[PDB]
């Protein structure tokens, strides 16, 4: 890849390197992933929705693997960040949350799961945007913080449920410039769910007690009311959060139904200043 002029390391991590790379010939900006190692990927070139980072080309060359998505400047940690003095606006949040919801509701509708959605994860652009990133595509430290129950409990397969989940453990963050479940250990992590949600059994949700890591040794505790989680969100949030944060993964609200939750009734889509 001397076709591509390397502007900076957007990232790491085991599965790849990550640049912001600039195309000698489009002159168009790109981020450019090479995996190194040791079709349906390129299914997905062809499935863009404005609310996921799109995914413009898959090579395979000299033995190696490159991705090629459409470049976003932000992430919403980094905006998190800069925004822990002030807080997100609700109406930001919402947007965000609703747009989030449409790109779950598309890719879910083509069967395709994200499995870790993170705020790192997540895309921002000044036109008030948020896009879905980082698929994990190559499989065919990471924090367990965003990590569904069923995950945590060895279930082999899991649903479109788990990014629900996901989405919701980010949701509650933005409004409480918080993480919900910060564990550090995936015992930990299960550990500090259920000491706010309260232990799961069968009665809440069947089959948890089938999954592959549940120990009927679990300690019990009962479920915290919702309303310390998320202060101060108004009680059409805190109901959405609830039904996003279900247990059992059949319960647990579908992309396409939370859309049409009434906290959404007054969505609009505000501009950050970045
Ligand atoms: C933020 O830092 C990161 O980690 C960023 C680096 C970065 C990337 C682009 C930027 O603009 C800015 C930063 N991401 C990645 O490395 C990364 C990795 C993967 C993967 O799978 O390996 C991605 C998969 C898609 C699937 C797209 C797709 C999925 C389903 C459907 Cl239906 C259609 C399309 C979209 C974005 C992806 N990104």
């Amino acid at each position: 890849m001397e076709n591509f002029q390397k502007v900076e390391k957007i990232g790491e991590g085991t599965y790849g390197v990550v640049y912001k790379a600039r195309n000698k010939l489009t002159g168009e900006v790109v981020a450019l992933k090479k995996i190194r190692l040791d079709r349906e990927i390129s299914l997905l070139k062809e499935l863009n929705h404005p609310n996921i980072v799109k995914l413009l080309d898959v090579i395979h060359t000299e033995n190696k693997l490159y991705l090629v998505f459409e470049f976003l400047h932000q992430d919403l940690k980094k905006f998190m960040d800069a925004s822990a003095l002030t807080g997100i606006p609700l109406p930001l949040i919402k947007s965000y949350l609703f747009q989030l919801l449409q790109g779950l509701a598309f890719c879910h509708s083509h069967r395709v799961l994200h499995r870790d959605l993170k705020p790192q994860n997540l895309l921002i652009n000044t036109e008030g945007a948020i896009k879905l990133a980082d698929f994990g595509l190559a499989r065919a430290v990471v924090t367990l913080w965003y990590r569904a129950p069923e995950i945590l409990l060895g279930c082999k397969y899991y649903s479109t449920a788990v990014d629900i989940w996901s989405l919701g453990c980010i949701f509650a963050e933005m409004v409480t410039r918080r993480a919900l479940f910060p564990g550090d250990s995936e015992i930990d992590q299960l550990f500090r769910i259920f000491r706010t949600l309260g232990t799961p059994d069968e009665v809440v949700w069947p089959g948890v007690t089938s999954m592959p890591d549940y120990k009927p040794s679990f300690p019990k505790w009962a479920r915290q009311d919702f309303s310390k989680v998320v202060p101060p969100l108004d009680e059409d949030g805190r109901s959405l959060l609830s039904q996003m944060l279900h247990y059992d993964p059949n319960k647990r609200i579908s992309a396409k139904a939370a859309l049409a939750h009434p906290f959404f009734q007054d969505v609009t889509k505000p501009v950050p200043h970045l």
